[PDB]
DNA sequence: TTTTTTTTTTTTTTTTTTTTTTTTTTT
C-alpha cells in the first residue's frame, strides 16, 4: 500500500499542477506500538503523502 | 531498487467516640 501511494504521488503531482486541480486525501489515525518518546499517533499509507502535501 | 505495520490490560481498605440524674418520714 505504501509503495502504491509512492508511485501515485510521482505521477499525480505534475498532472494536477498542469490542469490547476486541487486533490484532497482524507486519512485515518493509527497507533505505533512500543513507543516511549514522542506521540504514538501516525497516519496510514506510508510517508510519501507527508512529503508531497502542500497543506496538512 | 522498493516500501510499512499495528495495541494491551487493573489493583487494593482504613479507624472509634462519649456520661446522666435523686428520693422520702417515724412515735
Amino acid at each position: 500500500a505504501a509503495r502504491m501511494m509512492s508511485q501515485a504521488m510521482r505521477k499525480l503531482a505534475g498532472n494536477l499542477k498542469q490542469s490547476n486541480t486541487l486533490l484532497i486525501f482524507i486519512n485515518q489515525i493509527r497507533m505505533k506500538i512500543g513507543v516511549m518518546f514522542g506521540n504514538p499517533e501516525t497516519t496510514t499509507g506510508g510517508n510519501a503523502l507527508k512529503f508531497y502535501a502542500s497543506v496538512r
